[PDB]
């Protein structure tokens, strides 16, 4: 009845693979013969997505570009016929002068519109491309087979929207975990959360678009998934049944565990102890910790609210804050403003190393801290920043 | 005829008023005494409106900044409510949760107004001083007179929306000149574009604002104009009468003055010879540099081409291209897709300097280039960086 915990994905489908056989949760059939070749076929599956989608991501940029250019050129033109068709009768030098300017830039709109047709010419390319990509992963998919059932995974954030190559290689498997009933929390992350704020936009008819807080190609592997939505490789159905079963359920602002004198503390970004407190306050949740099983059902409570905003397709309200400077150094007055943006874009540094931060006792419990990956080293005994592929286990 | 040019002017009166009193354009009238008691007076003046004007840009600064805070706050408050129905299907949890989220929002959103509030009142106390402003102008510019009229006065350009106070004060001296009935050309340049892109779009109806490539401070002098216009203390009717009259006729693409074996081009920014075709052929102009005449009759094409983009209010035309990157730096490419961008913006360097870029001897004839000051100091005699320690007369043989 035991975790383990993973701190480093950044949306790397191999990274969680490599997590799940290196810590048993998975192994591959019987009929498997050769290990090495039957792993290095999904990182070479990995390998040429991530070509793919960086492929796409240059298209994009270019697409969007031109149509700029496209659109200024063509409302250039009309104003120049506007005045050609308004010239008085004694305007001949005037309408001669405009006729004449306004041949290059239609010009400049016939090679805009001709490079749009190439750059989507491009785009069906890569459409003709994807179906064989998701059929060899498909097919490495049922090489898989579930090992131990009896360990819980954690996964400590930015599993989606971040710099690996496709967020439904992620997904899928996250379902695959899901079809063999392994238990599966996941923290929610900056990186998580531009993936959710996309999703839930979609389900209410807007762009299935990020918030775009987070530069694209550091949200690289929403790319890749949505590349598979809009060229119809794969169905809306699918996603939202991968969503709503397989990755919504597991998400939580705060996670823990309990051990015999104490509570474990599991957060996506270092965050300190006080900062539960602040997100009960804007979540509306009376906050109590005499015990570590009072902290806990405070707990609780913030992640049932979480399902709450987000089974209404609205955790966007509670991650918009324009007077932010830096997210991973908010001030007293942004952390108390919003406490949640605090929880998934902190980075420690050496002033916030500081006493009452982060108790290792409080109200007589022990209190250990777990959180994802963040370059600076605390020397606290009970701090972990899991910056390692290795995984986290909780004792007895 | 002889002539005097001014190349650094940017958008200050001061600087103007001195370059015609130097050179014997105007002087006190006989009743006025001590001379330089009346040119403090103007002084005081102007650096009283100067920090005027710097009041304004930072209360418009602080007012587009709230402003964005405001209409935020009452986006997302909308938003909520809009989430709170209905009432009915147990939503009333998350109801309340979401009424809690509004608390702030709604708390932010009335600091703003607030805020908003008090910089219309520090608006509104700058108004109430700007009439006597105008008044000690008007007084100074009643004890002057002109004194020499035989003198063409050619402005390089950046004359108005540049880093003075106020282009008011410099379109009522334009309009002093040419109601004396002196000549004077100006070359189009890009802080003189800024200026005319506005005034064009009031021309028709719309709104008196820049065009926006150059910063706010470093077009201050519009804005101490535009101050002027906003607040009702000078007419929108003698705006036009002063541009219409004073200041549109004058302007020029580039200019040239004839000597017996040469022409000398004056322009805003330092270019190459080869500019001048490339005017040519966006403005749909017959191109012959054969002979400086020739030339020279390229050149009056081009400038009465210009003023048919400036009489129907369209100059913004020939100064649109959202592809150059750098106006000071523009490729060849972007050279002939926009010649006029570049006579206005062009930054010389040691890479632009080279042998034919700018030759001192052309088709038989002798070519002088004169341009508005600029921070590279070619070697070359022929050519006239006009940094405002550089003489301005034009030199023996000259013809304007
Ligand atoms: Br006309
Ligand atoms: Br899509
Ligand atoms: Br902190
Ligand atoms: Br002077
Ligand atoms: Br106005
Ligand atoms: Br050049
Ligand atoms: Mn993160
Ligand atoms: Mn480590
Ligand atoms: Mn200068
Ligand atoms: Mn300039």
């Amino acid at each position: 009845p035991g975790s383990i915990s993973l701190g480093d994905l950044h949306g790397n489908a191999i990274k969680l693979i490599h997590f799940l056989f290196r810590h048993k949760i998975i192994k591959f059939k019987t009929e498997i013969i050769n290990f090495h070749e039957a792993y290095q076929q999904f990182v070479t599956i990995y390998e040429q997505y991530d070509d793919m989608v960086q492929e796409y991501l240059e298209i994009r940029t270019l697409l969007q570009l031109i149509q700029i250019k496209i659109t200024n050129a063509q409302q250039r033109i009309l104003d120049i016929e506007q005045k050609l068709s308004l010239a008085t009768d004694h305007q001949k030098e005037f309408s001669q002068s405009l006729l004449q300017l306004k041949k290059p830039i239609e010009a400049n709109l016939q090679m805009a519109e001709k490079s749009k047709a190439g750059l989507e010419e491009k785009l069906s390319g890569l459409k003709t491309r994807l179906p064989s990509c998701i059929e060899r992963f498909n097919k490495f998919m049922t090489q898989i087979e579930i090992n131990d059932i009896k360990t819980l995974i954690r996964l400590l954030g930015d599993e989606v929207a971040d710099r690996g190559s496709c967020d439904y290689f992620t997904l899928r498997i996250l379902d695959f975990l899901y079809q063999n009933q392994i238990a599966i929390k996941i923290i929610l992350s900056n990186h998580g959360y531009e993936f959710i704020h996309a999703y839930e936009k979609l389900v209410v008819g807007q762009p299935f678009k990020p918030k775009g807080y987070i530069g694209d190609i550091q949200i690289k592997s929403f790319w890749g998934l949505q590349l598979l939505l809009e060229q119809s490789v794969i169905t809306e159905e699918e996603l939202r049944s991968l969503v709503e079963r397989a990755y919504k359920p597991t998400l939580k602002i705060i996670d823990y565990s309990l051990s015999e004198d104490g509570i474990t503390l599991y957060s996506h970004a270092p965050i300190r102890f006080d900062s539960i407190r602040m997100a009960a306050s804007q979540l509306g949740v009376t906050y109590n910790d005499s015990t570590k099983e009072a902290l806990a059902e405070t707990i609780d409570q913030l992640n049932a609210q979480l399902q709450i905003y987000m089974k209404n397709n609205m955790l966007h309200l509670l991650f918009e804050n324009n007077e932010i400077n830096d997210p991973t150094n908010m001030t007293d007055e942004e952390r108390n403003a919003s406490p949640l943006i605090y929880l998934v874009w902190n980075r420690w540094n050496e002033s916030k190393e500081v006493e009452n931060a982060r108790p290792g006792k409080y109200n007589g419990y022990f209190v250990t801290y777990v959180h994802g990956h963040d370059p600076f080293q605390s020397p606290l005994t009970y701090v972990y920043n899991l910056d390692t592929l290795c995984g986290k286990y909780s004792r007895v």
